[PDB]
């Protein structure tokens, strides 16, 4: 039987990415082409990420019910919730966008000292959704955690207004002050606001994540959740009724999930400008691997070469499939072989202005080398389509 599930794609200290799964995940024909909204859960341990992963799932499979949230003698199932990397859900949601696109919708469960690190900074750089999952309250370490985001942000922003990063949300855990700052999303602001206001007090680096963290973000929030209930606190018997959890943290439960996760909320990856593609988005996956094996993290330069690479490769990727599937409505009748080669010729110089045509970083100079490996990636092709030809 097929069937969608949880799948380890990050894994002495290195990390190693599996490309194969990745690719048999995001490069399947249904959604290869389709642009990606890539949604992230991050933080600290056994803070309940796959436990809320796993009511996104509800909705993801049920997004037009009313009652999403589940059957409450139903078991929570999907990630496992009760070792470090990231695992996506296999199957990548197609959801209707208002504007009338279809968005692919992907879900990676991000687990983690410099390991965990790692995993979070990978799952940013991939994210265009990414829930900061934190326990009771902001603490100046968990602000920290964001600095090498903002300086990275800085060196992307030198020439641009557009900013590198899309949504970030601050999702409080058994949130402590309910009267000064409600349950949800209004108090969250409220609360977050507060909480980012720059003081004298704080030590020089801290403020410094306070000055610029807005500007690198499109959409910074904050969502204050309360407790579960003693149920799915302390039970080991428990296995994810709703029945046996708290009534007000469904209630708050049942508003986040839409909030972040809702047709009009789903937001897409861009970059550059450029909405990505699922087919894109794993050559970000590619290209921020490689930083992320060395003693410490990557500098903000090393980030942002990466970042580079990946644009182009991603352009590359576009241009090869457009020349590649129109390529195929011609040579699957035969072709005489003059006939081929014009209709080879012309498709290949268009997906090579269309390579041009993409707002891509780096400089000519960094994308001529693209360039060239699209069109020696297109040559290649057509070689093959020659040898399929000369059979028919
Ligand atoms: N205190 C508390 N525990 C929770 C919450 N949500 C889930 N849990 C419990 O936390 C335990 C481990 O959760 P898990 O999802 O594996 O956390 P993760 O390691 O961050 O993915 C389980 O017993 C959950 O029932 C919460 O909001 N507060
Ligand atoms: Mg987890």
């Amino acid at each position: 039987v097929k069937k969608a599930g949880p799948v380890q794609v990050l894994i002495d200290h290195s990390f190693e990415l599996d490309e194969t799964a990745l690719n048999r995940i995001l490069l399947s024909e249904a959604v290869r082409d389709k642009e990606v909204v890539a949604v992230s859960v991050a933080g600290a341990f056994a803070k309940g990420k796959s436990f809320l992963m796993d009511f996104m799932l509800r909705y993801m499979y049920n997004q037009e019910s009313v009652d999403w949230v589940g059957d409450y003698n139903e078991p929570l199932t999907g990630f496992s919730w009760r070792t470090t990397g990231i695992q996506i859900w296999s199957e990548i949601f197609l959801i209707n966008k208002p504007d009338g696109k279809k968005v692919a919708v992907l879900l990676m469960d991000t687990q983690g000292l410099r390991d965990s690190a790692t995993v979070f900074a990978l799952s940013t750089m991939i994210s265009s959704i990414q829930v900061y999952n934190l326990s009771q309250n902001v603490q100046e370490d968990d602000l920290q955690h964001l600095q090498l985001f903002t300086e990275y942000g800085r060196l992307a922003m030198e020439e641009t207004f557009l900013k590198p990063f899309q949504s970030l949300i601050f999702l409080v855990r058994d949130w402590s002050f309910p009267y000064e700052f409600s349950y949800g999303a209004d108090g969250g602001a409220k609360f977050l606001e507060k909480r980012l206001k720059v003081s004298g007090n704080q030590h020089e680096e801290l403020q410094n994540v306070r000055k610029h963290i807005h500007s690198c973000f499109t959409n910074i929030s904050c969502f204050l959740l309360p407790h579960p209930g003693l149920k799915v606190a302390t039970n080991p018997n428990f296995d994810g009724k709703l029945k046996e959890i708290d009534d007000e943290f469904i209630k708050n439960l049942k508003i986040l999930i839409p909030w972040l996760l809702s047709p009009e909320s789903l937001d897409i990856k861009e970059i550059n400008g450029n909405k990505i593609t699922c087919r894109g988005l794993v050559e970000y996956f590619k290209a921020y691997i490689k930083i992320y094996q060395g003693e410490e993290l990557p500098h903000p330069k090393s980030m942002l070469q990466a970042t580079a690479e990946a644009n182009n490769l991603a352009a590359v990727a576009t241009a090869k499939d457009t020349y590649n599937k129109k390529m195929e409505e011609i040579c699957g009748p035969f072709l005489a072989p003059n006939d081929l080669q014009t209709k080879h010729l012309q498709l290949k110089e268009e997906s090579v202005k269309l390579f041009r045509g993409v707002k891509k970083m780096g400089g000519e100079e960094f994308s001529r080398r693209y360039l060239q490996q699209l069109e020696s990636e297109i040559d290649e092709l057509y070689i093959q389509y020659i040898k399929h030809n000369d059979s028919k």
